[PDB]
């Protein structure tokens, strides 16, 4: 439920 921590962090963070 976000696509900001989700599309940018495990996607790009972890």
């Amino acid at each position: 439920i976000n696509w900001k921590g989700i599309a940018a962090m495990a996607k790009k963070l972890l």
